[PDB]
């Protein structure tokens, strides 16, 4: 089903590496950190085609029942369809720092100024092949 | 709910190291590496206190729809309740060989003959902290 790193918390000051492979063909897959699969405080979507996007990063929040707020966009794609990738992403109560495959950086708000955070899952048309959460 | 690492394939030459801490007042904790709660390869049970095992290790597989198979124990027991642990695992298709907090070794057979697993999860009394599996 979806790849997942449950109840093992993601704290202020811990590192997380994930790595994996594009699917060949892939539309889009994305990055999540939070809480459930319906309260995520940071989603990041790699679209390949997705609607009007075209390789685009999107990030954003996804609150319990009430949905997703505002979106942020970067045009920093190093992603090829059918190769790897690796992420590292650490956090502090302001901000998310996510490091991509090629060095680049995007930065994301805490928008809930969390501490810690129970679940970090992949979905869409990727899969992951290393995790290293310390 | 417990801790697991789901989907992201633990083959054949990969190491996972797990860290955690045992509970105050803790009965027994286990380790699992297999397909699923009822299907487990590597049943790595952690006895404070259980029936009549004190300070024991008790090692197992699960089979889905079928049961317990013979138990191996072993009488290395470098864990103390309410402490940190460490524990890394590795395999090949005949034997999981599995190494203590104090650098001690346990190997248990590999009576499937797999070469991946998709569900690492800790159960019973105890949290993981941090996880590498590459
Ligand atoms: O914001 C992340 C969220 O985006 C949804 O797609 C948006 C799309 O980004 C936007 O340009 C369009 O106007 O509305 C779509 C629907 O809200 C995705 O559907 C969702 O999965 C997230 O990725
Ligand atoms: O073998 C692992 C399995 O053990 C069960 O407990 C056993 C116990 O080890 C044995 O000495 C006794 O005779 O039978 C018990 C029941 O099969 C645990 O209940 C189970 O959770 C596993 O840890």
């Amino acid at each position: 089903d979806r790849a997942e790193v449950r109840n093992i918390p993601f704290k202020l000051g811990m590192y997380l590496t994930v790595g994996g492979v594009v699917n060949s063909n892939a539309t889009r897959f994305s990055i999540n950190v939070g809480e459930s699969t319906d309260s995520i405080a940071m989603h990041m979507d790699h679209r390949f085609s997705y609607g009007a996007d075209q390789n685009v990063l999107v990030l954003n929040s996804l609150v319990h029942n009430v949905g997703w707020q505002q979106e942020e966009r970067s045009k920093k794609f190093p992603f090829t369809k059918g190769d790897h990738f690796q992420t590292t992403i650490t956090f502090d109560t302001h901000t998310f720092y996510i490091q991509l495959s090629n060095g680049e950086t995007v930065e994301f708000p805490n928008r809930n100024k969390d501490a810690a955070f129970n679940l970090i899952y992949l979905a869409g048309d990727a899969r992951l092949t290393f995790v290293r959460l310390e």
